[PDB]
């Protein structure tokens, strides 16, 4: 089944932003395989300071399931944001 989140609550703060970039950009370098389990990765680059910034689980699980729903295949059925 799909999973995700609608409509967050962010402050009033540039810390969101910061960490959110950290995050996709972490992964993005790191550039791990889809197979592999939301858990693993986790705390495989949990360590990573940066990494733990993201404590919120859904924050997580949802970053984490688009970076891999991506990853994985690109020419699917998705279109969350026109741009």
């Amino acid at each position: 089944g799909s999973s995700g989140s609608s409509g967050e609550r962010r402050e009033k703060k540039n810390k969101i932003m910061q960490a959110k970039e950290d995050f996709k950009k972490m992964m993005e370098e790191a550039k791990f395989n889809p197979r592999a389990t939301f858990s693993e990765f986790a705390a495989k680059h949990a360590k990573d300071s940066r990494f733990k910034a993201i404590e919120k689980m859904k924050d997580r699980e949802a970053l984490f399931n688009e970076f891999v729903a991506a990853a994985r295949k690109k020419e699917k059925e998705s279109g969350p944001s026109s741009g």
